[PDB]
């Protein structure tokens, strides 16, 4: 329901990073604080949160002690260093210029490519949370699972968007919805929605393959309109807003927005987007938008969100049993706002 | 006391590969493919056979049947992985060349920094291992923290590396013994012999802090010995027998060159070492070469590697017990080979 939970939640992030960060390794320490500062905080925190919410909506407060409250959260800021870990890679590898209303962390001067083992520590950052808090819970095994194969299945995503999105070669005739969907399903549907969800789940004692299934069902989808929802704003939101300028025209992307502009171009249309995607030159860029709003696309996308949040509605109703469906009720209502 | 050993383990590889690399991920399991031939192979494999030899010295024939043998290996090929991701980033954050006698991964047109995911994908494939070989049993979880944890400490490492080598600020005043042992000892001295053999001690049912404790005293310091003997052949070994082109001039390196250079300068050789260091310049890396040829430091290492040797063999005598000496020995005799 609320906006007070959300800042609960973001006052723990004093805390996390205290305890990750306290002779000889000391300015390593304080480089790792410096990386968690920039990276770990600004963007809006629902990965995060949902493990702190859900796991509230699981237990009965009977059990829910210091303790116990203090694991959520601290799990919710593990989904949150997860997220942060693949960001800083990606925008190296997406070429982006900012994230989160700030530059990207490996444009600093003085950062560069040393991010790369930046984001390496914030992802080590994760495992070494979950032994303080979580080591002597029936859970831990589990956890550690969930994170290092989400993570797998993230970067089996981002392998399948790098190979189809080559700088310097024509990639339409691989930009079909059959590759898309494998594309945002890997790349975003597990780590996004699946992992705080099903995260929260084994901390209730929820540890069961068919429950897990069913909740899958739902959150996939959800992830999948997730990524949709970030391919269409990378050219049509406006970055005072999303934090980032993007990208994906110039970096020869499968998006969700070529893959539709596609699906409706004429032959003399198909030409144009040829002769204009995936180069970096402003003029070229500009053109590819201009057909994309000849075609309507933003509509299409305004279409599809109402269909999508409808579909999804319908998955709750289908699967969330014996769930109480506020568990995902809630997040329908924040990613569909 | 074998290369016989040495090509059973490598006979073994095609196998891992063939498991790590079974509709829609296909063209992402084929680039995971393509990753692991070109990095996971081509150097000496020690790290990797380590684990096969050691688990074979501690564990009685009567218990080592067709799958123990096996996970002792798919294990050996875990430590292989490891070292596999990082020298991926390294050689990145590096701007290296050449790695095992080919050009480096990163540096291959077509590749790029898209190497950083694909590093990301070498570490996952340690946990892939583990869980399809080792997850019934009593170790497992084990093997996983003792995994997390070395990259943990070696990611500390390199942050210490890279914040003590800054591109364009001279740095010699922290070109210290004392920094230098701090960042060998993070960067390389857990991952490198410690973790191999600390792997076949849980696999052997030695879980104890003590053992682990007195295995870590002689392990560290054959790491911290291996790291120097890395640092002077950057310089002056053979790249035809090393397989990869020195950089830690040009990369303003704390290596143990430059530490034992600053011991036995005057100051007109400071001037010179100042005015030279951390450039890109051939000239000015020829100018710091000479130096350190004029300061004699190949036979300051020859010393230091009899010194080394013997203090090693010391440590064995004082912490082996009870495990065979040859555990220890036979990681020596190839080290100091
Ligand atoms: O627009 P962003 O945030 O850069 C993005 F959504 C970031 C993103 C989505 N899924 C992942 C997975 C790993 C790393 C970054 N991810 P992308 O458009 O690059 O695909
Ligand atoms: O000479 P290499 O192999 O590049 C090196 F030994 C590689 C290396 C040693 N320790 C690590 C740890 C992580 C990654 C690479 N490592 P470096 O000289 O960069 O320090
Ligand atoms: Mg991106
Ligand atoms: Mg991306
Ligand atoms: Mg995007
Ligand atoms: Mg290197
Ligand atoms: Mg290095
Ligand atoms: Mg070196």
């Amino acid at each position: 329901v609320y906006a007070q939970e959300k800042q609960d939640f973001v006052q723990h992030f004093s805390q996390i990073v205290r305890v990750l960060t306290e002779p000889e390794i000391g300015d390593a320490i304080a480089r790792l604080k410096e990386v968690l500062e920039y990276n770990a905080i600004g963007g809006k925190y629902n990965r995060g949160l949902t493990v702190v919410v859900a796991f509230r909506e699981l237990v009965e407060p009977r059990k829910q002690d210091a303790d116990s409250l203090q694991r959520a959260w601290t799990v919710g800021w593990c989904v949150e260093l997860l997220q942060a870990f693949f960001l800083v890679a990606d925008d190296i590898m997406d070429s982006s210029l900012t994230r989160r209303g700030q530059i990207c962390w490996y444009q600093k001067p003085g950062v560069g490519l040393d991010a790369i083992n930046d984001a390496n520590l914030l992802e080590a950052c994760i495992y070494r949370l979950l032994k303080l808090y979580c080591r002597e819970q029936p859970y831990y095994l589990n956890l550690i699972e969930l994170f290092l194969q989400s993570s797998y299945q993230t970067e089996i995503g981002q392998t399948l968007d790098l190979l189809t999105a080559p700088q310097g070669n024509v990639d339409l005739v691989r930009f079909t919805e059959k590759r898309y969907k494998s594309i945002v399903k890997y790349k975003t549907a597990f780590y996004s929605f699946y992992l705080p969800i099903a995260a929260a789940m084994y901390m209730a004692g929820i540890d069961g393959e068919k429950e897990h299934a069913n909740a899958k069902k739902i959150l996939l989808e959800m992830g999948e309109f997730f990524q949709i929802q970030d391919d269409y704003l990378d050219l049509f939101g406006d970055p005072s807003v999303t934090g980032k300028i993007g990208t994906d025209i110039q970096d020869n992307k499968c998006s969700w927005l070529v893959v539709q502009c596609l699906q409706r171009a004429t032959p003399e249309q198909y030409q144009i987007l040829k002769e204009n995607y995936g180069q970096k030159e402003a003029e070229k860029v500009a053109r590819v938008k201009a057909l994309y709003e000849e075609l309507d696309l933003p509509a299409v996308f305004l279409q599809y969100e109402e269909d999508s949040y409808s579909h999804i509605m319908a998955l709750i109703e289908q699967y969330a049993a014996p769930l109480p469906p506020a568990v995902f009720l809630g997040l329908a209502r924040k990613i569909y706002k």
